[PDB]
Order: structure tokens, then sequence, then C-alpha cells
């Protein structure tokens, strides 16, 4: 809801929190 996640090196999805500005692979 509050995260936004896209491709990124390794070749994987990251989370990008756009309120928090949180942008890294874990559970969000």
């Amino acid at each position: 809801s509050m995260w936004t996640e896209h491709k990124s090196p390794d070749g994987r999805t990251y989370y990008y929190n756009t309120e928090t500005k949180q942008s890294t692979w874990e559970k969000p």
C-alpha cells in the first residue's frame, strides 16, 4: 500500500516506501 516495488540490481524487485522513503528488499 505504502510501498512500491520494481526490478533492480541482482535481478530482483525492491520495495520503495513512498512515504517513509524506504527502498530495500524485505517484508513490507
